[PDB]
């Protein structure tokens, strides 16, 4: 039984947080996970303080080999726009890239404005302020959410651009993926980007949203497993998931990353670090599903499995996997 430390994406934590406490209940084993956000994860295990860190933004080939790291997938998330709207419903409201960056930009002031009209004419919608909500921490969640709105909305790329971090318009910060539901929960007229997951659990109205192909979707496991089918894992496990063209994809899908170190200086516990994933991988599909993440195809965690073969070593050489 080994006693294992991660830190880092609120975005997956509930489903790692499942995940360790089955793997407890069936192995013995411990795992404790720190939802911190992506930035912390990352410097987290540069500091070697914990045994594994937790990104939802993808380190670079170079940045990993400069750091003596390697970067696997685990899961398919998606971002969703939790609403507090009185007298709306979940799924009814429609948005767009386009109209949605005018929103962070501060530049659609009400719930009623003319753009959110056009894109729901059978619907009433109220004339309240609408309080935008964004991360006040270092995100993965933020980094996809940004990269997502500089590709749909023009004056967001050119002014704001993208980032784990940005200068926001406007928006209060919530601290992590639950503190942005948090606030969306406390403030008539919010909107606030969180992963799926915590508008389900916290009972809040979320948006469709317009696909790339310009068709409105719903967030759904298999729509954020829909925005992944054209991604060509054999090239590398960095794939982009946003915007991405196809019937029923998501338009905010992301997977996210565990981020560990190619030389293992506790090697007991980088071979356990590695048993969990594997497990997670082999048994834990259903309960990724059921929180209503999608699983990565098989071939992905093949490669994942032949990569820790070739790339977790202890300081003798040999390999962990
Ligand atoms: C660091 C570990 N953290 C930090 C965020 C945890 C741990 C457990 C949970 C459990 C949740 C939860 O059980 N929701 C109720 C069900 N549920 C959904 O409907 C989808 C995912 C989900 O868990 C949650 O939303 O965030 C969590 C976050
Ligand atoms: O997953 P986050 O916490 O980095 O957004």
């Amino acid at each position: 039984e080994a006693s294992l430390t991660g830190a880092g994406a609120t975005f997956p934590a509930p489903v790692y947080a499942k995940w360790a406490d089955t793997y407890q209940k069936e192995t013995g084993n411990k795992v404790n996970y720190q939802g911190i956000g992506s930035s912390g994860g990352v410097k987290q295990i540069i500091a070697n303080t914990v045994d594994f860190g937790a990104s939802d933004a993808p380190l670079s080939d170079e940045k990993l080999a400069q750091e003596g790291l390697f970067q696997f997938p685990t899961v398919i998330g998606g971002v969703v726009l939790a609403v507090n709207i009185p007298g709306l419903k979940s799924g009814e409201l429609v948005l767009d890239g386009k109209t949605l960056g005018d929103i962070y930009l501060g530049k659609i002031k009400k719930w009623d404005d003319e753009a959110i009209a056009k894109l729901n004419p059978g619907l009433k919608l109220p004339s309240q302020n609408i309080a935008v909500v964004r991360r006040a921490d270092g995100s993965g969640t933020s980094f996809v959410f940004t990269s997502y709105l500089a590709k749909v909305n023009e004056e967001w790329k050119n002014n704001v651009g993208t980032g784990s971090t940005v200068k926001w318009p406007i928006g209060l910060g919530g601290k992590g993926n639950d503190g942005i539901a948090a606030f969306v929960q406390r403030l008539p007229g919010a909107i606030g980007y969180v992963e799926y997951c915590y508008a389900k659990q916290n009972n809040l109205a979320y948006t469709k949203l317009i696909s790339a192909d310009g068709k409105p979707v719903s967030p759904t496991e298999e729509n954020f497993a829909n925005a992944a089918k054209g991604a060509d894992w054999s090239k590398t496990f960095a794939q982009d998931l946003t915007n991405q063209k196809g019937e029923d994809a998501w338009p905010i899908t992301s997977t996210t990353f565990i981020l560990i170190h190619k030389d293992q200086k506790k090697p007991e516990q980088g071979t356990e670090v590695l048993k969990f994933f594997d497990w997670a991988y082999k048994t834990g599909a259903k309960q990724a599903n059921d929180l209503d993440y999608a699983s990565l195809p098989d071939s992905v965690v093949e490669q994942v499995r032949a990569a820790w073969k070739t790339n977790i070593k202890d300081s003798s050489g040999k390999p962990l996997y």
